[PDB]
């Protein structure tokens, strides 16, 4: 029916597909974080027979990787020696940039980034040049190239060539806390839950996994890019101290609509809630205290650590803002790290949202 599944069924799931059943202490606060997503879904966010089978699967899905990083640590005891240091971190709203960001830095020879295969299958990072050789990543390179061939994008979810960076997301998701899903679904009552917790046992989870994916590439510079850095900024200082963020900028107002317009062609067809005028107040909402958060917990770090793009200078000139941000944090950029880098309609009316409503609720955000 529309029920998505209980906390034991999701669980016996996860298992039944990849037969490991060893999911980790619940250091992370797990458990307590699925039965309030699991609450929501079910209690609030009006999910079709569609909507609750999608949600199925991501729930599932999010099981599995934590069960195979969990093993993952068990094959290579090692990655715990392994030390991340300055760490590159972007974060912002969708349509500001960070893409676009998150792609220039990760391309610098001498960084790395979480390569979509690897969020999806926790494991050290092979040669690069082993890759189209290797069982997993053809396995997974298969599955993206065929539900492309399916629908070309467009009308529900979206998936991400397996070479390409992925959102940190895909990693916080194996401890439930994430604020992709109230973006992509209504559900308050977790996005409430959220902001009241402390993210710093996920966090620990995340770099426990970049030491394990980046095992064999100790040597190179992690850069990520994910929204939760904006609600999640003390627990990312708390985990690595050192870090450098970079923050993308535009104002709300010229991209609120896009914001809705992405939500709503995405999640088309898997709720009679989270549509139009709803889509609007969740994500004024989200986005407002996403924000608001991040200035908040920034004032108490050293502003040496923090630097702020404009997506307008941005778009302009990116070697040059690259090249801007390097300087700032005292980096060295090589040639070869330049050359790797040079290579209908909607209205916020849709979304029961006005200019004037925007420009109040961002009002210097």
């Amino acid at each position: 029916r529309k029920d998505v599944a209980t906390v034991d069924e999701l669980h016996a799931s996860a298992t039944k597909l990849v037969g490991l059943d060893d999911f980790g202490t619940d250091d992370d606060n797990y458990r307590e974080a699925l039965g309030v997503l699991l609450d929501a879904y079910q209690g609030e966010a009006g999910l079709t027979v569609l909507g609750s089978k999608m949600n199925r699967f991501f729930l599932r899905g999010a099981l599995v990787a934590r069960l195979l990083s969990q093993s993952a640590w068990k094959q290579y005891p090692e990655h715990v020696d392994v030390a991340i240091k300055r760490p590159i971190f972007v974060t912002g709203l969708v349509r500001t940039g960070t893409t676009a960001l998150h792609r220039l830095l990760g391309a610098d020879p001498a960084h790395q980034g979480l390569h979509m295969w690897l969020a999806e299958y926790p494991q050290p990072r092979p040669p690069r040049e082993t890759w189209e050789s290797n069982p997993l990543y053809r396995q997974l390179d298969a599955d993206f190239t065929q539900h492309h061939a399916e629908n070309p994008g467009y009308t529900g979810l979206h998936f991400m060539a397996a070479y390409e960076l992925e959102e940190c997301w895909q990693l916080l998701r194996q401890s439930l806390h994430s604020v992709s899903y109230e973006a992509l679904a209504h559900v308050p009552s977790y996005a409430d839950w959220l902001s009241r917790q402390d993210w710093t046992p996920s966090y620990c989870r995340h770099r426990r996994n970049l030491q394990l994916i980046g095992l064999n590439d100790a040597e190179k510079r992690w850069v990520l890019k994910n929204p939760s850095h904006l609600f999640a900024l003390d627990a990312l200082m708390a985990t690595y101290p050192d870090a450098l963020v970079v923050q993308t900028h535009r104002p709300v107002e010229t991209i609120m609509a896009s914001m809705c317009s992405l939500a709503q062609h995405t999640t088309e067809g898997w709720s009679t809630k989270f549509v139009g005028a709803q889509i609007g107040a969740d994500a004024m909402d989200t986005w407002s205290r996403g924000l608001e958060r991040f200035n908040a917990a920034r004032a108490k770090y050293d502003s040496a650590q923090f630097y702020d793009v404009d997506y307008h200078d941005l778009i302009a000139d990116p070697l040059g803002t690259v090249a801007d941000i390097y300087r700032h944090f005292g980096l060295t950029l090589s040639d070869e790290a330049r050359q790797a880098m040079t290579t209908h309609s909607y209205s916020l009316a849709d979304y029961g949202l006005t200019v004037e409503m925007v420009k109040e609720r961002f009002a210097g955000l």
